[PDB]
């Protein structure tokens, strides 16, 4: 169909939707917001946030809701109902450590304060479960890619920005990064995205 | 099969997955465990929180990828692939939001404020969005109850005891709870369920 994307010009939350449609080779309109616009934009939206998926005209929002919706009936999601769950788990354990940082905090030794204690006292918590859970398989879930681990990779590549060496310990981690990033529509979708911080 | 619902003995995260087996009629084992037992049990969870559920010798974790294993191939996840990117998406604004309180935070002067911040200044936006998005429908999604449905009133009953007068400007969202809660198996859940704060 005819599909437009709304979100700021960032990776950010709008990142794993461009994945899934990179690698379902779907067309798409990757509408960016410049900052100053957005109050113009906010009160058009359903729930006041972005990223926001337009399908033949129909407004949709959450950015988990739209990439599960745009994996359902394909492998990505996972081939069993189990395995969507623990895809689905995986994927709401890492949104749930990205969403603790203060992104849009005004007081800055607050968001630093905070950015601090989740970069340098939490994050090695989650880090050491995400490779317990992932070992020596492939993939998170098994022997093929989901989009948990396109969420992996897309998380991984903010939280290096914000701490370079966040990964020294979890070379597992690292090959799972490379692994989604080798994926032939993955590798040209990082070749041709725009370049920016987050 | 032997499905084994761990959590504390509070509503908390658990509660969707504890309507969702009423609702369906699955029997369960409603596991709650003491604070004093919880730094036992922590490190034999992969993920290390809570809610888990137990199901064919699997651990599964997150307890909305749990409730939407749970409602898979049923009418309350939404009937049409679009239906279920909506039910979903409603779930996690409304989880967006109770997951800003910190539940967990020690400092009580902080936790107050920021608990009377968020009641006061926020919800107003939320609310205003989900009863804008509701409107005159039967419920959330249209003419039939998701477990969106449910999870309003789970999220809005600990809501109200943190401030009571918080629906009363918002009677489409007090009628949508009222109609949720007069489901006779969610009506018999709440009759039987452990009377606790949260
Ligand atoms: N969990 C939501 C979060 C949406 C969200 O909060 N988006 C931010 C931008 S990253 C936003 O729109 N913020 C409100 C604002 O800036 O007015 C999702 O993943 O879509
Ligand atoms: N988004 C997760 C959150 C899970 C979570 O943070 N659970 C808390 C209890 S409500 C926990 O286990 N905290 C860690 C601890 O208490 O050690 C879910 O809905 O399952
Ligand atoms: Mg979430
Ligand atoms: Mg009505």
């Amino acid at each position: 169909p005819n599909y437009k994307l709304l979100y700021f010009n960032m990776r950010g939350r709008a990142e794993i939707i461009r994945y899934i449609f990179a690698y379902l080779d779907i067309k798409y309109e990757d509408h960016r917001i410049e900052q100053a616009d957005w109050p113009k934009i906010k009160p058009t939206l359903p729930f006041g946030k972005i990223p926001v998926l337009e399908v033949e005209g129909l407004t949709l929002h959450q950015s988990l809701a739209i990439a599960r919706y745009l994996t359902k009936n394909t492998d990505l999601a996972g081939k069993t109902e189990l395995e969507q769950c623990q895809v689905d788990a995986v994927v709401d354990t890492l949104d749930d450590f990205m969403s603790l940082f203060p992104w849009a905090e005004e007081n800055q030794d607050l968001k630093e304060r905070t950015f601090n204690d989740l970069l340098t006292r939490q994050a090695p918590h989650l880090l050491k479960d995400l490779d317990t859970y992932l070992g020596d398989k492939e993939w998170f879930i098994g022997n093929y890619v989901t989009w948990a681990d396109f969420y992996w990779d897309i998380c991984s590549t903010t939280l290096l920005v914000l701490k370079p060496d966040l990964l020294g310990i979890y070379p597992r981690l690292v090959s799972l990064r490379n692994k989604v990033q080798a994926i032939p529509a993955i590798s040209a979708w990082i070749l041709k995205r725009p370049q920016t911080k987050l």
